[PDB]
């Protein structure tokens, strides 16, 4: 019975070529008593060559690392499991590494120390990248509201205080600030428009100080009137 099982299993080993497969099958033709051996040996070139494929397809390793794993596996065929996992671990460490090293809103202290905590404990890469990205978002937002040109410093340090207290609302505190910014912006450019009479200007100040939701629209209207009354 074992000749049939080993026969089928060798004929359906997915990671061998026809040369290897038919060589093994010819060996089974010579001495069927070597059945449990051949199958074993046979499949131990399977999960070897399969391994050669996977380490060949990990993109965050270099050639030296890859073919170094290939070599270290051709010398120790039975460790293909371990050497693979290790390899598939290293892929993370490097992938995280450069992703941490290419965040444009971190200074050199935060770089060298995130990266140093990566070299020290790679098992936490998944988290060290995460909070890095978070930080790279947060700090970025801090740099945007810090350079919005139409806010008095009370408004700036108010928003900054709010996001410092709660970084989970970052994208909502930024989009708020900009909003106010744009609104106030329009205000300025309405009062510095030369060809309007003070009736339309007072009415615009009132309606704007009521519904900023159409601020942009209002501004546009004003400008067009400014074009017509030149």
């Amino acid at each position: 019975k074992e000749q049939q099982n080993a026969f089928y299993e060798i004929l359906h080993l997915p990671n061998l070529n026809e040369e290897q497969r038919n060589a093994f099958i010819q060996s089974l033709k010579d001495d069927p008593s070597q059945s449990a051996n051949l199958l074993a040996e046979a499949k131990k070139l399977n999960e070897q060559q399969a391994a050669f494929y996977e380490i060949l397809s990990l993109p965050n390793l270099n050639e030296e690392q890859r073919n170094a794993f290939i070599q270290s596996l051709k010398d120790d065929p039975s460790q293909s499991a371990n050497l693979l996992a290790e390899a598939k671990k290293l892929n993370e460490q490097q992938a995280a590494f450069y992703e941490i090293l290419h965040l444009p809103n971190l200074n050199e202290e935060q770089r060298n120390a995130f990266i140093q905590s990566l070299k020290d404990d790679p098992s936490q890469s998944a988290n060290l990248l995460a909070e890095a990205k978070k930080l790279n978002e947060q700090q970025a937002a801090f740099y945007e509201i810090l350079h919005l040109p139409n806010l008095n410093e009370e408004q700036r340090n108010a928003f900054i205080q709010s996001l410092k207290d709660d970084p989970s609302q970052s994208a909502n505190l930024l989009a708020e600030a900009k909003k106010l910014n744009e609104q106030q912006a329009a205000f300025y450019e309405i009062l510095h428009l030369p060809n309007l009479n003070e009736e339309q200007r007072n009415a615009f100040i009132q309606s704007l100080k009521d519904d900023p939701s159409q601020s942009a629209n209002l501004l546009a209207e004003a400008k067009k009137l400014n074009d017509a009354q030149a």
